[PDB]
């Protein structure tokens, strides 16, 4: 039935997007209840970003300096406060489109959808994974800051990410909705080392299970391996070591296909050692790692 | 700044999704104004699909046999009619969430977003291209029929696709919103030849331009070619012949990067003849063809 890099339907998040302007800086804000959440660097100019003292910069700002616009209507700001790297702008109006929501701090290797916005307007939606090095490989231009990452469980939107920075390497960094950066990144225009990015092994295996379910099975072999043998190969190819927790999470996929997790590990071991030999898996010529075992189950069962 | 397979924000389409049930068959409908559009095979059972006489099947159906539910509310059906392969159910209530919309019949090689739905509920959104052989490589399970493909220009939703069939080959077929199938496909569970699928050359070139803009330039070479020389190579590798119209559409990308279209064709010629040599372009190990020149411009400029 096909397998696609699917994002969650973004409607519930679109109704929360606002434009936040402070001075000459305009970025996106997330309006939930009577609070607008945005990156605190909205108070910075291009030159302030080199070494900003956010506490000192914010002291020169009053409620009337934060211009919040939701579509064509202006929100009245009645409070402002900084929480880690996010500003919380209390407005006098609760967002009538506020969905049921939670703020969650996701784990590296987990996936989420990103609603890229400019001037408080949504332009696109795509599915991302938080890399093991806590960066995301997104698509963000000047003005995209404040764009959010989220997951949806039936009617509840779990916000997990807010975009803040583009590192000199072209990868992206941001925070959870409490303003805490994922990784060692800071909201300062300085050289920031994004460590070694490893491949999310459990996700590659989940995607191999999705491939078998959807017809792609050329890579299945007559071999098996052990967790320790597989991890020797995984280390060599900069893959995250596979744990018994990862094996357990792959349990439903192993049960559905009848292919034991360690047998799938042996297929992955051979793909790592021999490459794809000019072939593809689910329309890809590389090992895809941005589908969790939960994503594979969800897509293969049609969870709405 | 990164480059992602971005879909349009699906909010405007989510508010149009309804569940249509006829007999024991349930699929998705598109509610716009006082009309619900759905595949006419909603009137078929599993056995009817082998050789259905839609006119005869529809005659045994009355307005009260079509159960349309939008969320938790039931729509009253006051009219029903078949237009090509779609049923148009006139309801007594205009959809209050009807966006500004158009029905457009896209060209092969063009792209669009798909809002996959089950029981009238959205589960995911992904970006597709209508293949040159008029199939789409989607992600659709039982119940996904009636899910729609669309494009968005500021506030206007152009609906281009409605999902109808999964061919025995695992690829998908459907119609425009007037019920006309893309390609030679019929809404009958029979063997249907999806012809040779070619690579959308103009899209690969547009994606190579996106790669250069975003930093990936290893594939740029000291060579040039002509349209005829390039098309000899394109024919050998089952690529669509490049025309002067395609060169003209790539004009803005050629202007932005300073790389002439024929020079980009020479890079593509060498990638076709020599492969990627174990390297990647925009995180892909194959030549991506599901980004039009318009998509590349839109994403690189941040059109909301
Ligand atoms: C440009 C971009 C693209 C993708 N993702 C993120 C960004 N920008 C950043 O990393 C942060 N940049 C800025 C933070 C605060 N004030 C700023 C004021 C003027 C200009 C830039 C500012
Ligand atoms: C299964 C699927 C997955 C992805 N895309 C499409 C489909 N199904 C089809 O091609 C059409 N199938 C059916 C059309 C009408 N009535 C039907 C009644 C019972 C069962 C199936 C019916």
């Amino acid at each position: 039935s096909g397998f696609r890099k699917m994002a969650f339907p973004s409607g519930k998040v679109e109704g929360c997007m606002v434009q936040v302007t402070c001075g000459t800086t305009t970025l996106n804000g997330l309006w939930l209840d009577d609070v607008v959440y945005c990156p605190r660097h909205v108070i910075c100019t291009s030159e302030d970003m080199l070494n900003p003292n956010y506490e000192d910069l914010l002291i020169r700002k009053s409620n009337h300096n934060f211009l919040v616009q939701a579509g064509n209507v202006q929100l009245r700001v009645i409070g402002h406060s900084m929480q880690n790297c996010v500003l919380k702008l209390k407005v006098d109006t609760a967002n009538p489109k506020t969905p049921k929501y939670k703020f969650v701090r996701i784990q590296p290797g987990q996936t989420f959808s990103v609603l890229a916005c400019y001037n408080g307007s949504p332009s696109g939606v795509y599915q991302c994974a938080m890399r093991p090095n806590f960066t995301i490989k997104g698509s963000f231009l000047n003005g995209s800051c404040g764009s959010v990452g989220f997951n949806i469980d039936y009617d509840c939107v779990s916000f997990c990410y807010m975009h803040h920075m583009e590192l000199p390497t072209g990868v992206h960094a941001g925070t959870d909705l409490e303003g805490n950066f994922y990784g060692p990144f800071v909201d300062r225009q300085t050289a920031q080392a994004a460590g070694t990015d490893t491949t999310i092994t459990v996700n590659v295996l989940a995607w191999l299970y999705a491939a078998v379910i959807n017809g792609d099975r050329w890579f299945l072999n007559r071999f098996t391996t052990t967790l320790n043998d597989f991890n020797l190969v995984a280390m060599k190819y900069n893959y995250e070591p596979l744990t018994q927790d990862h094996v357990d999470i792959l349990g439903p996929l192993s049960a559905q296909t009848g292919i034991a997790v360690l047998d799938m590990c042996a297929s992955l071991k051979e793909l790592l050692q021999n490459g794809m030999n000019g072939r593809t898996i689910l329309g890809s010529a590389l090992l895809e790692d941005e589908f969790t075992p939960f994503d594979v189950v969800r897509q293969c069962s049609g969870v709405t």
